[PDB]
């Protein structure tokens, strides 16, 4: 009886094996654009993708993870309110069983149709899991999706699915490049926050682009036929897959833009 996001293992369960679900410090949270304050001295965001190795797609059983090889500094995120290098290990996305919910961060209380996560780990601490552990460990770029036309780069992704259905399949992917599901601006929204599944370990700076970007009903759709089950156990759909947004508590968003 391990977590998810049913009716009887998910978000207003964790807390029972993961205590900090009520911590100081989760996520998601609602963006309030109105409340978040611009800070002047919020460097340009760096991203640096232009050398990115993608590995491998793989069904966790939660979401699928596109991996990069992140044994040298190929793609990096720096600036924006982070001190040092952080390196891209993989992205992954949360999507909805419909087009009017599925993002974890909300704006204003709208939901977006899915979100995206581009993860990154602190240099300074010398490995992932090591990362992990540390308070400025992580770094999460946050992308909206909402549905309409579609994302020419995304669909190389929409096309393995197939291949990785159920949760533990994995399938070659080389040769991917994430700068083809940017959004034109970086402009953003940044706040001290955790990781938003188990063990919701309170180690991310969320970098939220206030752009989101388009992708087309197809895309989503063939997101939603993936199974948080395994090959031969009976079919789950692999939808709402996202955590509810939690309270701010003491901790204020800032803003990279007027
Ligand atoms: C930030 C991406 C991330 C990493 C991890 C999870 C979830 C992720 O999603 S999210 N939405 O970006 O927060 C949950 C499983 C975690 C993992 C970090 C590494 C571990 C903590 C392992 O050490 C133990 C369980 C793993
Ligand atoms: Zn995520």
């Amino acid at each position: 009886h391990h977590w998810g996001y049913g009716k009887h293992n998910g978000p207003e369960h964790w807390h029972k094996d993961f205590p900090i679900a009520k911590g100081e410090r989760q996520s998601p949270v609602d963006i309030d654009t109105h409340t978040a304050k611009y800070d002047p001295s919020l460097k340009p965001l760096s991203v640096s993708y232009d050398q990115a190795t993608s590995l491998r797609i793989l069904n966790n059983g939660h979401a699928f993870n596109v991996e990069f090889d992140d044994s040298q500094d190929k793609a990096v995120l720096k600036g924006g309110p982070l001190d040092g290098t952080y390196r891209l290990i993989q992205f992954h996305f949360h999507w909805g069983s419909l087009d009017g919910q599925g993002s974890e961060h909300t704006v204003d209380k709208k939901k977006y149709a899915a979100e995206l996560h581009l993860v990154h780990w602190n240099t300074k601490y010398g490995d992932f899991g090591k990362a992990v552990q540390q308070p400025d460990g992580l770094a999460v770029l946050g992308i909206f999706l909402k549905v309409g036309s579609a994302k020419p780069g995304l669909q190389k992704v929409v096309d393995v699915l197939d291949s990785i259905k159920t949760k533990g399949k994995s399938a070659d992917f080389t040769n991917f490049d994430p700068r083809g599901l940017l959004p034109e601006s970086l402009d953003y929204w940044t706040y001290p926050g955790s990781l938003t599944t188990p063990p919701l370990l309170e180690c991310v700076t969320w970098i939220v682009l206030k752009e989101p970007i388009s992708v087309s009903s197809e895309q989503v759709l063939k997101f939603r036929k993936l199974n948080f089950n395994g090959e031969g156990e009976p079919e789950e759909l692999m939808v709402d897959n996202w955590r509810p947004a939690q309270p701010l508590k003491n901790r204020q968003i800032k803003a990279s833009f007027k």
